[PDB]
């Protein structure tokens, strides 16, 4: 299915993680296959982002992909010893150079469309939003893209490749029309 492609095209850590997320909350990766793909994809971006970051070793902190006990434990740890307000939801990363949380968005829609939807869901938070499409289009609050272009090129390419792999297997049209 989709399932095969997912298994073929994402490192096991990411698959295992995706599956547990879905199975925990009663969702079947054999059935909600497009969703399975989307979780993997988002998680991989979240990791790739935090990889890219010789003086500030470990620029980013990863909150996505952890369980919620660890997640809030991390969030709370950061809040106590910096001052930064507590977010209502668990966001994806924390940034130590710019001292702000990041919410990572990946969308098969338009970027400004998805951007708005997320900014509406987290109106009360000073959280940086960065949105990636599968078209090499991004959008970031106050157009502060946080990463150097090299790092952003890498991400855009991974996404475009995922799209073209799916398209290659006649999986893209299903996937595209299945967001939200
Ligand atoms: O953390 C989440 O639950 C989450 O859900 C949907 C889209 C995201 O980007 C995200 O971080
Ligand atoms: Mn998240
Ligand atoms: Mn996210």
């Amino acid at each position: 299915a989709m399932e095969d492609f997912v298994r073929q095209c994402f490192n096991p850590m990411i698959v295992e993680l995706a599956e547990k997320a879905m199975k925990e909350y009663g969702e079947d990766p054999k059935i909600e296959t497009n969703k399975f793909a989307a979780i993997c994809t988002h998680l991989e971006v979240c990791f790739m982002y935090s990889d890219f970051g010789a003086l500030l070793k470990h620029r980013f902190e990863i909150i996505e992909g952890r369980d919620r006990i660890m997640a809030w434990t991390v969030v709370n740890s950061i809040c106590n010893t910096t001052g930064v307000e507590k977010p209502k939801f668990l966001p994806d990363l924390y940034d130590y150079k710019e001292n702000r949380f990041i919410e990572i968005g990946v969308t098969r829609r338009e970027v400004h469309i998805y951007y708005l939807e997320k900014a509406n869901k987290i109106k009360s938070e000073k959280t940086h939003i960065h949105i990636f499409s599968f078209t090499g289009e991004e959008m970031a609050t106050k157009a502060d893209y946080t990463l150097d272009e090299e790092s952003r090129a890498r991400i855009k390419t991974r996404l475009f490749t995922i799209r073209q792999e799916m398209a290659s297997r006649s999986l893209w049209d299903s996937f595209r029309q299945s967001e939200r």
